[PDB]
């Protein structure tokens, strides 16, 4: 039993490594040159891999997996027994992989244009659009177009994908998607574990609701906002309303104290996304942290290409299953909302980095909670007024403080709601809840009752708003950003703790740190081989998920809307 156990998860790593290192290349070549011929040779590795997939996991499933006495086997053996898609029959197979691939490459490659006029792309084109623009039928034209190009495009998809992904689940001990999706948490008491973390930030997401609510209605006019009412879901300077910090203008505490144009100092310094990339190297560096290898800057697609070929632009960080090759696949905009998102690709790199030792089929975050967490730690302290004078891209007051509360404010507290509904949707669906009748109007019940926002336009029959939201048809799960913004909370307290940092929170610049780069390291040295509280204890002293990390970052800007929402009568929420 234990012998065959021990030469069984030898032999599944040696020969996934080789399968694994192959399918990631196929698929890396077709997201950064989709053409017919690189779908093909992808659709092709597709099934390679599933052969081997199913040989390994048919083997596994012979094993009693409670028989065993070694923890990390009995934990490998239980994890490959579980053949994701490559449950399903050929047939079957085949026909979700080419719905994965049309999917993506529908909404990769969809343009909104104007009649006899230009067509406009979603990076960068479109997301400018929508955080520049401060003119209503403009901001509406961008917000329309793309769920009119890209969400309504994929609907004709959809309900097959959630009965094959359904089908996958089951023939893998599931109830449906949502369940094993869930389930890469292990934990039982998830989903009011999550709900529990969501009440906590009412006071702040509410507050700050209201007071943003306020701001449009001062810009935008009475006639177009209700105090009382939804906002607009075009008005946030995001495509997807998920963060605010483009409207910061209209939103600013205290105008008297203007804060640098970063964008504009950034491309008057000549910054470029290489440039971008190696700063985020640097901080990792000064932690005692990995620098990322010479391979990595050399096989990268850190900006969009001009060579005529067409790409998957969203950024992503890539494992080739060899502990050498590592990359970022992104069309990077030099500003700093990409030099955040460039810091946050790369903490999934050193987490490919720290557990390139582990077995592969332990080769994953804690939870995949962690591993979006990594990065955004420390674009936490990037972030501080403090760190960007120092790169030299701002000049520097209680007042000064309450504007850069507001500013990580407008990101971290409104994308809350929006992460956490985005799965409330989809899990729904998985589970049956929601029929392909009432997708869209199932996900704005969701997009009002989270989020207090409404649609510009009202939807019509046809309409799939949700599909315009990158993760949905690349069937990415969600929660996981959720999980991250709390926990990122929870890391950056630790290793300030750890760091020697005393007074606010959010004053809290870990740069060179080597305390707390060794607790990151330790924990993500971990991967996936042992239950994510350990990782958690590892990294701040106790083992739970909190908000309170993240309510004592922002203490000082919730007494301050407090104050200014109630001398202004705002009714909270959205009665
Ligand atoms: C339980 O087994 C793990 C893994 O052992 C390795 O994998 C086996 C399948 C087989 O190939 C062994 O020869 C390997 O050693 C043990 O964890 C390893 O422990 C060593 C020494 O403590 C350490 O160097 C490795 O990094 C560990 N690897 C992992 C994956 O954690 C563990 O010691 C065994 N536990 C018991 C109860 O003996
Ligand atoms: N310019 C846009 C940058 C996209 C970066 C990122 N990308 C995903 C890709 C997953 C993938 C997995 C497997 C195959 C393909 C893709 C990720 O890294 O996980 C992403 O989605 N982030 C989320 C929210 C978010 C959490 N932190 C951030 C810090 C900064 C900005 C946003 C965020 C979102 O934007 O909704
Ligand atoms: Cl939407
Ligand atoms: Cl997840
Ligand atoms: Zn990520």
């Amino acid at each position: 039993d234990e012998a065959e156990a021990s030469k069984f998860v030898e032999e599944y790593d040696r020969t996934s490594q080789v399968v694994w290192n192959e399918y990631a290349g196929a698929n890396w070549n077709y997201n950064t040159n989709i053409t017919t011929e690189t779908s093909k040779i992808l659709l092709q590795k597709n099934m390679q891999i599933a052969q081997h997939t199913l040989k390994y996991g048919t083997q596994a499933r012979k094993f009693d997996v409670n028989q065993l006495q070694n923890t990390t086997i009995k934990r490998i053996i239980k994890k490959v027994q579980d053949l994701e898609r490559a449950a399903l029959p050929a047939q079957e197979l085949e026909e979700y992989n080419k719905i994965l691939l049309d999917m993506e490459t529908t909404y990769s490659v969809a343009t909104v244009c104007h009649p006899q006029g230009s067509c406009l792309q979603l990076e960068p084109d479109l997301t400018n659009v929508m955080a520049t623009s401060r003119k209503y039928e403009d901001l509406l034209w961008a917000w329309e177009g793309w769920r009119d190009k890209a969400g309504r495009a994929i609907l004709q998809f959809y309900p097959k994908y959630v009965e094959l992904i359904n089908q996958a689940a089951r023939l893998n001990g599931y109830v449906d998607a949502g369940d094993s999706w869930r389930s890469m948490y292990e934990t039982p008491s998830l989903e009011q574990d999550l709900e529990r973390l969501f009440q906590e930030l009412q006071p702040l997401y509410l507050n700050l609701h209201a007071y943003v609510r306020r701001a449009l209605h001062r810009h935008y006019g009475a006639q177009h906002i209700n105090l009382e009412g939804p906002i607009p879901a075009h008005l946030l300077g995001n495509m997807w309303a998920q963060t605010w910090s483009n409207i910061y203008d209209l939103v600013v505490p205290f105008p008297s104290a203007p804060s640098m144009d970063t964008t504009e100092a950034m491309l008057k310094q000549g910054w470029t996304p290489r440039r971008m990339f190696k700063e985020a190297d640097d901080f990792f560096t000064s932690l005692g942290l990995l620098p990322v290898p010479p391979e990595f800057w050399q096989k990268s697609m850190l900006e969009k290409p001009t060579d005529g070929r067409e790409v998957v632009c969203h950024a992503s960080a890539w494992d080739f299953y060899n502990g050498k090759d590592f990359r970022i696949k992104q069309c990077t905009t030099v500003n700093l909302e990409d030099l955040v998102v460039a810091h946050h690709e790369m903490g999934h790199i050193q987490y490919f980095m720290q557990y390139k030792d582990l077995p592969v089929a332990l080769r994953e975050g804690a939870n995949p909670g962690f591993h979006e967490a990594i990065g955004d730690v420390l674009a936490l302290s990037v972030s501080t007024p403090k760190h960007l004078h120092s790169l030299n891209l701002l000049s520097s007051s209680d007042e000064h403080d309450i504007n850069f509360l507001m500013k990580m404010a407008l990101d971290k507290i409104a994308f809350i709601p929006f992460s956490y509904l985005v799965d409330q949707w989809r899990w729904r669906v998985f589970d049956g809840s929601i029929t392909k009748e009432n997708y869209n109007q199932e996900w704005w019940s969701l997009r009002l009752k989270y989020q207090g926002l409404c649609p510009p336009v009202p939807r019509t029959q046809g309409d799939f708003d949700p599909g315009a939201k990158f993760h949905i048809p690349s069937s990415v799960p969600y929660i996981r950003y959720f999980v991250s913004f709390i926990i990122q909370f929870q890391f950056h307290e630790a290793l300030c703790q750890a760091a020697g940092h005393t007074g606010p929170l959010h004053k809290c610049d870990i740069y060179q740190s080597k305390e707390a780069g060794q607790r990151l390291a330790t924990a993500m040295k971990l991967g996936f081989s042992r239950p994510w509280p350990e990782a958690m204890q590892l990294i701040t002293g106790q083992p739970q998920m909190s908000a309170s990390a993240m309510l004592s970052y922002f203490k000082p800007l919730l007494d301050w809307l407090r104050t200014e929402n109630e001398l202004h009568g705002e009714k909270l929420g959205w009665p």
